């Protein structure tokens, strides 16, 4: 009803639209949406990353629904869309559950789907204690270390990030709680950290994380490494800011609770 002809340029965005109810408002998405089912089909696709201004020009948009972690590479492109009078919105970047919910907020309010975007906050809430509830009432303080790059540094996530702070819902502790954002580390510091499992984010297989790590000296000794709690996620996936966080947040309680 408010808008009509809507682009969506990441796909949690495109996921949060359909469950407002107005998928059939939208007229383009990114070449990397893939939920839900089909979503391509009968739609434009425009690359994030190389934005065609003529095509998204010719798609007569009333809505290009972006996201803050596009500002620097879209944002080149979108800001021509802007001065012919399409309303850009940039979805800020959620690094928590707590935030997530926010931008469901902001784009039903956007979208005058306030209603819509309530009742998709509280079943996600739902979904996501769903979850927080099976872990169980007694279990061993855990640490775990988040590697979120490996090569050449290592880095990890502290705090103010999106797997802290599913971490923390999951009642586990963060070995780096101390830094904030993603920073990296020293090879030596994880190993006086000493983690109780090993979590790679950057969506490599298990077996191959598990190669890297038996090549880095010094792991050898780490609780993690000694109890084989070497884990990998796609991290890209599991915090993904939208409808399905649930899911995501599901994978690495599996991780951290065997």
């Amino acid at each position: 009803k408010k808008y009509h002809r809507i682009i969506s340029l990441i796909p949690s965005n495109t996921e949060i639209l359909y469950r407002l109810g107005i998928g059939e408002d939208i007229v383009g998405v990114s070449t990397v949406d893939d939920y839900p089912k089909d979503v391509k089909k009968g739609k434009k696709q425009f690359d994030a990353m190389n934005l065609n201004k003529e095509e998204l020009i010719k798609a007569k948009p009333d809505l290009i629904l972006a996201h803050e972690s596009q500002k620097n590479s879209a944002g080149k492109v979108l800001k021509s869309l802007k001065d012919k009078g399409v309303k850009v919105v940039y979805v800020k970047d959620a690094q928590s559950i707590d935030e997530t919910y926010d931008t469901f907020k902001s784009i039903g309010q956007l979208t005058d789907r306030e209603k819509q975007a309530k009742e998709l906050v509280d079943e996600t809430k739902h979904n996501v204690d769903k979850i927080i509830n099976s872990v169980p009432k007694h279990h061993k303080k855990q640490e775990v270390f988040m590697e979120v790059s490996s090569k050449p540094d290592i880095y990890t996530a502290g705090k103010d990030t999106f797997f802290n702070d599913m971490l923390e819902k999951l009642d586990a502790k963060n070995s780096f709680d101390d830094v904030k954002g993603w920073k990296s580390v020293s090879k030596e510091s994880i190993i006086k950290r000493n983690p109780d499992i090993l979590i790679s984010t950057e969506g490599k297989s298990k077996s191959d994380y598990i190669e890297m790590i038996k090549k880095r000296g010094g792991f050898d000794k780490i609780n993690a490494v000694k109890n084989t709690r070497i884990e990998t996620v796609d991290g890209d996936e599991v915090s993904r800011p939208g409808p399905r966080i649930d899911e995501g947040l599901k994978d690495l309680r599996d991780d951290i609770y065997k």
